C-alpha cells in the first residue's frame, strides 16, 4: 500500500519509531485518559468495548496498514469507550498523542488526506454494512465478513479462492462484529461451509461461491469496490 | 444553541465565494446517479441518506441536521464513497454545496477547518458503532430508544407534559412518528412516551436511557453542552 508506506516514512522521519504488539494486548484502552492516534502498520486487531454486564463486545476489525484514533482530532477527547486489541500472534503500531498528530498532519496535506480518506472508509463501510443487514439480516453481515477476507487474503487457485490467513485467525474472523463465538453466527458459517461456499481441503480453506457471498453481501461488495478498485478487481 | 465551529467555517465558504444553497422537503442535494461528487455543508435543516435499489425499494441509512458535513467522494480520488443520496426531509434545508476538487484547495489553506470536518467524519464513525452496540445488546428496541432519545436531547422542550420533542408533526412522520408498532406500542403502554394534541412528549427519559446506553455514552462524548441539558 503505497500511500500507508509514505506515512509511515513520514512518522519516522518526525522520529516516531514503531512498537510491536502480541495477540490479546491492547494498544489502547478505554480507561486512559489520554487519546491515541494509532498507526496500524501490520497486524490484526478489534475495536472492543464493555457493557456493566463486564460483556465483550466486538465492534470493528482493522487490519494493518491503517489509522485507528481514539480520541477526536481537535479536542483531544474520548470518541467512545473503546479498547483496540491485537487478535494477530503480533502486529506493528506507531501510537501518537493525539496533540501531535494534528501538528504532522497540519504541515502535509498529502498525509492529512490520507488519514482523512480512512476516516471516510470507516464511514462508508459502517453504512454499507448497515444496508447489508437491513436487507438480508445476519446472513448479509456474515457474507459481508467472508466476502471482505476472500477480497483482502484470498488468492485464486484450482480449488478456488485459497483463504491466505493461518486457519486459527481465519476462524475468529468469520464470525462478525457483536457476540464472542454466538452460535446463531456459528450455524450461518458451517451452512455456508455445508453449501460449499467455503470449503476445507489439504489443510486450507477455499471460497468456491464468490458469486453467493455477493449476492447477499451487495453493499459491502460495492463499499470494496469503490473503497479499494484495485484489491476489489483482482477476484472479479 | 450557537455550534462555534460551524459558524466559523460558514464564515470562512462565504468569504471564500461559496454561496448557500435552499431546498425544500423530498429534493436531494446530491443524489446516487452523479458522476459528481460533494462536500455538503449542511448548515439548517434535516436529511437523510438514502440507497435506492433497481427494485426502487428506498433504504434510510442515516439522518443528518444542520449544522454538519457529509461527503459523497472521498477527498483524495474525489470517486464515489457509495451510491448515496442526500435527501431533505424537513420542509427546507439550507447548504452550502462544493465540489470536492474545490474543497482539497481549502481545507489546505486552513487547517482549523480541516479539523472541523475531519472530527465530523469521526463522530458519524462513532455514531454508527454505538448504534451497532446498542442494537446488538437491546435489538430494535435499542435502535428506536436511541432515536428517541436524541430527539430528546436536540428538539426536547420541558412542558408541563413531559419533554416535548418539538419537531413540527410532518417531520415527525419522515422520521417514522409492524414490528416497529409492536415496540412504540409497548412505550405508550409503559408510560414512556405519549402524543398529545398533535405533538410528541417524553415522559421516561430514563427509560430511553436504559436500552441506549452506547447513543447515550456517544452523545455525551460528542455533544456534552446538549447532554447536559438533560442530565
Ligand atoms: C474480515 C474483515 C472484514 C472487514 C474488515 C474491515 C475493513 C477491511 C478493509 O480492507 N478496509 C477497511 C475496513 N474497515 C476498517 C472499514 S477500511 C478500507 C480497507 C483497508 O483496510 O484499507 C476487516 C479488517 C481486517 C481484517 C479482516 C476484516
Ligand atoms: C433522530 C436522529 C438520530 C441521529 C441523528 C444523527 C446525528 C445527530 C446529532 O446530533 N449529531 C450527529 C449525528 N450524526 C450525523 C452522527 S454528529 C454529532 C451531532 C451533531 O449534529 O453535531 C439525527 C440527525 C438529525 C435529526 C435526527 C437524528
Ligand atoms: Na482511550
Ligand atoms: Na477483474
Ligand atoms: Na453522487
Amino acid at each position: 500500500n503505497a500511500q500507508a508506506e509514505e506515512f509511515k516514512k513520514y512518522l519516522e522521519t518526525n522520529g516516531i519509531k514503531p512498537k510491536q504488539f502480541h495477540k490479546k494486548e491492547l494498544i489502547f484502552n478505554q480507561w486512559d485518559p489520554q487519546e491515541y492516534c494509532i498507526f496500524l502498520y501490520d497486524g490484526i486487531t478489534k475495536l472492543t468495548s464493555i457493557s456493566e454486564n463486564g460483556t465483550i463486545m466486538n465492534l470493528q476489525y482493522y487490519k494493518g496498514a491503517f489509522v485507528i484514533m481514539s480520541g477526536f482530532i481537535d479536542t483531544e477527547t474520548s470518541v467512545g469507550y473503546y479498547n483496540l486489541e491485537v487478535i494477530s500472534e503480533q502486529a506493528t503500531a506507531y501510537v501518537i498523542k493525539i496533540n501531535e498528530l494534528k501538528e504532522l498532519l497540519s504541515k502535509n496535506l498529502t498525509h492529512f488526506f490520507y488519514v482523512f480518506q480512512t476516516l471516510q472508509k470507516q464511514v462508508s463501510y459502517s453504512l454499507a454494512k448497515f444496508n447489508d443487514f437491513s436487507i438480508n439480516g445476519k446472513l448479509g453481515s456474515i457474507c459481508g465478513q467472508l466476502l471482505i477476507l476472500t477480497y483482502v487474503y484470498g488468492k485464486e487457485t484450482p480449488d478456488g479462492i485459497k483463504i491466505t490467513l493461518d486457519n486459527l485467525t481465519m476462524q475468529e474472523l468469520g464470525y462478525s462484529s457483536g457476540i464472542a463465538h454466538s452460535s446463531a453466527v456459528s450455524r450461518i458459517i458451517s451452512k455456508l461451509k455445508q453449501e460449499k461456499v467455503i470449503v476445507y481441503k489439504n489443510s486450507c480453506f477455499y471460497v468456491q461461491n464468490l458469486d453467493y457471498l455477493k449476492r447477499y453481501a451487495p453493499k459491502l461488495d460495492e463499499w470494496f469496490y469503490l473503497a479499494c478498485p484495485a484489491t476489489w478487481g483482482k477476484l472479479n
